[PDB]
This record gives C-alpha cells, sequence and structure tokens, in this order.
C-alpha cells in the first residue's frame, strides 16, 4: 500500500455512528452503547491493514487490550466539536455534571473531556485520527512493527500533503503520539473501575473465527 | 546567567539534560520489599532535584510542578530501571548491588506481572540501540506529558517545551545517520514505548493501592528551596 492507498482503506473501514436506546438509566444506556459499538469495533479491525495476516490468537490479545482505548478514541474524536459534552451519541449528549451520578465516573468523564479539547486544540484531522486508531490497535499488546512503521510512513505524508514543514511534520507527530499515553492512561482507569463493580472470549472468537 | 528553555539550541539541551541526571543509588519477601521501597524513596529525592534542572519545569507554578511530579514519579523511576537493566538480559538492576532475576520477583505477590513488563521494556530498548542523548530526552517528555492533560499560556509552555525536546530527539538521530523516513520511524517507536511505560506505571499504583501523595511531593518540592547548592 501507498499512504493513500492506506488513508482510503482506513477511511473505508470506520464503523457507523451508533443511536443510544429510548443514575441506573444512565449506566444500562452506556453498557448497551458499548456493547453495540464493540460488535463494530470487530468488524472494523478485521479491515486494518495487517491485522487479518496475524494468527487468531494474536488478534484475540490486540482486542482484548485495544477495546476500551478504540472505544474512548473514537467517543472524545466525536465530541470534539461540543466543548464540555460527550456525545456518547447524537441522541445521548451528555456533561460532566451528568457523569456525577455514578460513583467514580466523574473522573473519567473529566479525562475524556480534557482529551476531546486536546484534539481540538491540535485540529485533528480525520485521516490522522483513523491511524491514531489503527496504532492503538496494533500497539496496546516484526510484522506488527513494520505495519506500525507504515502508519508513522502516512500520518507524515498527511502532514507534508497539508503543507507542514519538516520540522512541524516531526513536532505534530510527537503531539499526536504523547496523546496515546493519555489514552492509555484513561482505558487503565476504566478498566479499574469495571473490576470495582463486576465483551467476553466468545463475542471475540465468534466474530474473529468467521 | 539563565538559558530560557525555548531558547535552548539541541546541543544545549541534551548538556542540560546530561548534566541533571541523578546518581546511581546502591541497595541498603519482607525483606526484598523494604529494600525497594527504601531504595524507591531515596531515588526520589534526586528525582526532585533533576526535575528542577529539567528545562521549562520551574517557569511552572508550585502546585503544577507537584502535579506533573505526582503523575510521573512511577514512569520516571521505571524508565530509570529500564536503562539501566539494558545491559543484563532477563535481570532488573534495581542497584549495582541488587540484581534481581524473573523468578525473584515471584517471591512477592502479583510482582512477576510487573517484572515481565519491566523486562520486555528494557529488551525492546537494547534492540532499539537506546542512547544515553536519548534517555534523557525521553524522560523529560514523560515528566512534561504525563500530567498535562489531567490538571492557556501556560500549557502552551509546556507544549513548546515538549516541542524543543522533540527538536532534540530529531538532532540526535539525524547525526546517528537516519534518514528523515527512519528519524519519523525511531520517534514513532520510542514514543509509542511510553504508552507502555504508562500501562506499567498505572499497574505498579493499583498494586501500591492493594498492598508518594500530592502532600509528600508539595513538601518535598517547596524544601528543595532550602537545600545548599
Ligand atoms: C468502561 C468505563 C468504566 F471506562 C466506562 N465507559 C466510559 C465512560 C462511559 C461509560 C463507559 C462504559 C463502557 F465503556 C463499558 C461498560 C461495560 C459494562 C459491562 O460490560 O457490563 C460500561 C460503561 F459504562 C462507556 N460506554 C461507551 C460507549 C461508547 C463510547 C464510549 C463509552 C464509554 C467510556
Ligand atoms: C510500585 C510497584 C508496585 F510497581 C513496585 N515498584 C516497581 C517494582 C519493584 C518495587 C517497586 C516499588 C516502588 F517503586 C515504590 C514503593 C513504595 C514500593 C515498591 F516496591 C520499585 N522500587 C524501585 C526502586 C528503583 C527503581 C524502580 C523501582 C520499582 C518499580
Amino acid at each position: 500500500l501507498t499512504a493513500d492507498q492506506m488513508v482510503s482503506a482506513l477511511l473505508d473501514a470506520e464503523p457507523p455512528i451508533l443511536y443510544s436506546e429510548y443514575e441506573a438509566s444512565m449506566m444500562g444506556l452506556l453498557t448497551n452503547l458499548a456493547d453495540r459499538e464493540l460488535v463494530h469495533m470487530i468488524n472494523w479491525a478485521k479491515r486494518v491493514p495487517g491485522f487479518v495476516d496475524l494468527t487468531l490468537h494474536d488478534q484475540v490479545h490486540l482486542l482484548e487490550s485495544a477495546w476500551l482505548e478504540i472505544l474512548m478514541i473514537g467517543l472524545v474524536w466525536r465530541s470534539m466539536e461540543h466543548p464540555g459534552k460527550l456525545l456518547f451519541a447524537p441522541n445521548l449528549l451528555l456533561d460532566r455534571n451528568q457523569g456525577k451520578s455514578v460513583e467514580g465516573m466523574v473522573e473519567i468523564f473529566d479525562m475524556l473531556l480534557a482529551t476531546s479539547s486536546r484534539f481540538r486544540m491540535m485540529n485533528l484531522q480525520g485521516e490522522e485520527f483513523v491511524c491514531l486508531k489503527s496504532i492503538i490497535l496494533l500497539n496496546s499488546g516484526d510484522h506488527i512493527h513494520r505495519v506500525l512503521d507504515k502508519i508513522t510512513d502516512t500520518l507524515i505524508h498527511l502532514m507534508a500533503k497539508a503543507g507542514l514543514t519538516l520540522q512541524q511534520q516531526h513536532q505534530r507527530l510527537a503531539q499526536l503520539l504523547l496523546i496515546l499515553s493519555h489514552i492509555r492512561h484513561m482505558s487503565n482507569k476504566g478498566m479499574e473501575h469495571l473490576y470495582s463493580m463486576k465483551p467476553s472470549y466468545d463475542l471475540l472468537l465468534e466474530m474473529l473465527d468467521a
């Protein structure tokens, strides 16, 4: 794949924006939405170049490690145009105060809002976003490393076509990748919260093995 | 005289970071945990001295300095550990007199998973032939990045300093003989390892709460004003 073919393949693989159903009410709605987004995520993963070249075991491990980071990056991306709010769905736009209804949720909401504001301030583009989402999938858990190098080349190509100087290109690449450390942190805090009040192997395996 | 962070050339940045480097300390299942806790506490004191010398860090308010150190202290201890453990495959060089293999971690409940992650990180840095000058840049990035979007002109300042550190990393790779494409690929590889260091710190923090607060760090950062030069 050329950088242009990589971009086209990632944009074409994009999952759809889902709608919510119709504290306890909010948690139920958010859980149901996450479960429905997960099914589309498996189908998206299968279309990421290089992902199907991996063994079923490697595919399962990468998705098991990255699913929350991928849900979170998708959330923060569609929430960019809504300062102070999280656009879980077009019919479920929640502010900080609504996160205070559930114990331990306000901290995660605050981190997601801060990430959305950073992407807004950076003017993150759709083509950069799909590259970042693919990196999260391949990195969160030699061929994988060669594919990651190809995504970096693709990110640079996008910035060069956008008219950034050679210096601006490395500075922007670094700024984008550093936010991935923040997304990892949020996923770890989210996973901790899930185990405090407790998406299965069968779900991933049935969809990954036809 | 005093160089402002944004005025530094790549060479001045490297010299400032190398000069700020903390020393390698010596060590003093219950005995093992005590030794590692005591070592971490002693490394923390040197870490405050190091942080104060990281260009741009003293331009921040005392409250912002504490917020950054509170978020980054374990990532900084971990990156230091993985760096000095590079020349020792299968072992973690906590101190020259405390070199531990993964089997030793098995003596403490939940410790093996963290040791395995630290060992994997050390092997990745060895395979990439991480240089001392790149390492100091990475440690500085961890400090300035780990708490920025966890708290306009002051936030922009941190981001401008981070850009200066990236420019420094690129300069080092360019002088090492890497093509422009190879520089971008190496930079990306290194920054992706930072997401793994964040992961390890989160898992490490979780283990601590199962078994350095804002107040403790605030007092240590403030007490630095009283130390002799
Ligand atoms: C997982 C955790 C603790 F970080 C909270 N999450 C973040 C905040 C909103 C609730 C949600 C969440 C979840 F991601 C998963 C579950 C799962 C339950 C079960 O399996 O029983 C329950 C949640 F509340 C969730 N929902 C989403 C939908 C679209 C896009 C993003 C999200 C997120 C991010």
